């Protein structure tokens, strides 16, 4: 019944990103009619990612406010549901040898989240778990750069390259800051929240920008 | 607060509820990536996943409040969605043989018996093994009538798309649907293993409601896009 | 807790609540499969199931919380929805005759006499038998106008597809609708059996509101399809 | 608990609430049945009816809960919807007269005097007779400006929509001051039942039915203009 | 109970909440009344009012359970909304200059200094006058960059939407500092503050969003004769 606790920096970013995702989810669904059939399914999936995110952010934030405990299970369940979706996006803008890419990328992301989970969950020591984490991460990055092998599809893929490399780096940076020093619960949750924001929203926005440029270029011809 | 990952059925319920909700949204929104011929399939898919969603919230509620198996919601959900899947089957069958309406009635009859028997088992309104067998009768009657009884009238190869669909519906009613009796056996024919029951029931709905849905959407999008040259 | 299987009236309420939800969605979405001629009819069918949904939620609430028959919720729900079905005749007949509004008025007055007499009986405002009779009178006056009165005049000047719609709709009011007075009869004219009464009413609501919508859906999807072919 | 049929007013709220819900969906969904000329006006018809729905839920809570007139919810709802109604009036004048801009401003001025007055009367901030009389003055001021003053047609739909407007702001709108008379100016305790039953009728007529008329006109012009 | 009318700001919150509910609906629904060209602009417009709506609902529970100014919910709304308003300024700006992305960043920094200052004052994190001066400075730095800095015209709809931006950020936004002045710089006057912030949200989100709607439907209708 009161105002937000400004002293609760973690409750505030939980709030902001909740909203971020809801705005996002709406933006992506409604803007579908400013891209052609070529791009529309991409946009749907962007919306599902941000929308599924939104519901768990609701649920995570309440867990903070009622207990101040880190919502690890809610956080990885969210990632378990959205990462594959982000990876389907890759397959989707390639549909070459794209179904093998999909299967490899998926298995490696499931490894990255299983490793990471086991650590935060106390099912494995914290540093080895991180390493297997990175293994599956870097294994994904490897198959994009080294593995395989229109101008719109290019600028679309390139941006995906960057986000998996540069963007995604915030998450293992978050895991590190929380568990790999001196648990640093606040720092973790801020970096994860910050990571979810950049990666689920900016990713969807890049697709959108490309889709709209292209849908517009094609509409004169 | 946090999900209790020790609650494996707990988690499974959460995952599938999300999948049904996401899939529901995906079937409805994507109606516009397919032609008039396919849109109603998308609607029915979305409806099937929609009803599942609301019943999955309820089913999780009971599992978590009490740790009992939500048999009634489970079977109520099936009662509502199985007929609609059978309708999806009829839609496909109407494209490729002039015997589709008769079949719809038989499938429906099969499906009601399958479910009524199964329910008797779990509700303890009849012994588990006879009930299973009777239910299996219903299931197989459907498979029979579809491929060896009246369904013995010709398929049509005319449309490669409708072939794809026809093949999917087969895979699902033969292979797909087989996951549910697996669940029942595992829960009731060993020596009640509540977890295994629900874990497998939950995987089956995922496969049979979402994955079936997606295969139809794929075929639908592919045929709709090809058509757009001609 | 799990739905109580042993409360079968409760389960029927759940089932129809869901059916109503589902059909509501189905009619609204499916409007993009019909031409401008039929779209509003599907908007109206959607509203019927939509109002029914909301009202089925309170009706169920009531039964499960107290065990009483939601008689006012029921009649109020029918009062809001019956006139929208009747509008449906006006909608599909408005272009091809001027008597559409005359008919409509007649059908409505029939429908209100029918509903009012039923309520009176079930609410204890009149004996159950006399109410049932005046109720039936109302119902039968609707069927008269539909078969051999103003409704017969108005449908002659009409296309095949509007004819297939009209007749299908009329037949649902002859045979489909009979489940309702049957339910009343089951409840109030025997040696009150609330269980049989809410069971049959539930069944009646399920069948009639969905099927009426599906008929209009079916004709329209067919006429609309045919119309895009014979103009291309 | 089943609805209480003896609560006439509480049944009245239930029904109208339900009508507003229905109507909001109707007007929004139906926009694809009208041409660009008419869509926004259907949108405004959904907003009025949508905003009325939410307030009717609240209005009925208050009645069921306390048995008292929900005056503030009533006038707040009217505060939000009446300018929207006056917006729909302006759009119609936009196609007709050549000075819709000024009329709108004047019509908006009347409506606010009207509601202000009405509210003072009911909230007990002013005697109920002068309150009524000032209220009436505002209303009549709007009517004057439409028929005799600054409001003094080359299309059949604009002709129907303009006339629809000219009729409703008199015969339709007249139900409200009637209901206020009924409630405060007959046996001066207050007659809450009559007051609320009559407003509930008036919101019904003026939000839903008048909305159905614009829909009807629009669905006709659009389909006719669809050839050629 | 009936809504409490003695509580003026109480019903001010009620009214504006509702305006945002309605305007959100207006702007999405009316997208089919404008061309691709304007569609995104309206989306950003409903987003602004949608977020606001959800925040006002919360703001109003706070005023009512406690009678306290909901400073946190308010500035949290602005943090979400203002950047979104600045992206609408960028789309308008891209159409009438080569320099629009450099402007988006300067205006966004401008706007965050504007908001953090104000918050610091209201939150009690910093004396109320020097935060006001710093906050003004972020605003005026935006106005500087637009008028007489790196902002120095195409079709008549682009010029309309341009001019609306140039007016709102001067006269429209001005209503916000006026409220803070009214509340913290006179002798905390919490009613006038909240009444004026409510009016400012109404003008700059609903009214300004409405101006853009207007430009877009006309231009969308004109261009349609070809
Ligand atoms: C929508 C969420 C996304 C795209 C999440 C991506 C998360 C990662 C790439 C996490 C990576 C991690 C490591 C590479 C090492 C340790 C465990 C992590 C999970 C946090
Ligand atoms: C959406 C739900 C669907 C398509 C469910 C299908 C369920 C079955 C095919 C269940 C079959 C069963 C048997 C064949 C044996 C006895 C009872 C069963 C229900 C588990
Ligand atoms: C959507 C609901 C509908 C169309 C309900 C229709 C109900 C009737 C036609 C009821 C008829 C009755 C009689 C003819 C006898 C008196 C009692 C009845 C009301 C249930
Ligand atoms: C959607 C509601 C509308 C368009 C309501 C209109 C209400 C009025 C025009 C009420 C008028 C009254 C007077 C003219 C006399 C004083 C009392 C009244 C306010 C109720
Ligand atoms: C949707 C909300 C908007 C556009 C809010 C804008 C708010 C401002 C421009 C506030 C400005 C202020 C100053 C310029 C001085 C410092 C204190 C203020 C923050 C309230």
């Amino acid at each position: 019944g009161g105002d937000l606790d400004i002293s609760d920096t973690v409750g505030v970013s939980f709030w902001l990103v909740t909203a971020g995702m809801l705005a996002a989810t709406v933006f992506f669904f409604v803007e579908r009619d400013q891209v052609s059939a070529k791009w529309k399914t991409s946009l749907t999936v962007s919306g599902l990612i941000t929308g599924i995110a939104f519901w768990h952010y609701l649920y995570m934030r309440g867990v903070w406010i009622d207990t101040g405990d880190t919502p690890t299970v809610f956080r990885y369940i969210n990632w378990l549901l959205t990462v594959p979706l982000q990876v389907v996006e890759f397959y989707l803008i390639l549909a070459s040898v794209a179904a093998s890419l999909f299967k490899k990328l998926l298995a490696g992301s499931l490894v990255m989240l299983g490793a990471g989970f086991a650590g935060e969950a106390g099912l494995a020591p914290v540093l080895p778990a991180f390493i297997i984490g990175m293994a599956g991460w870097l294994y994904m990055i490897y198959e994009l750069y080294m593995g395989e092998g229109s101008p719109a599809v290019n600028s679309a893929y390139n941006a995906m390259m960057m986000i998996i490399v540069v963007g995604w780096a915030i998450y293992p940076a978050g895991y590190a800051a929380g568990y790999l020093m001196g648990v640093y619960a606040s720092n973790l949750n801020l970096i994860y929240n910050l990571a979810d924001f950049v990666n689920k929203i900016l990713f969807g926005l890049i697709i959108w920008n490309v889709a709209v440029k292209e849908s517009s270029n094609a509409l004169e011809h």
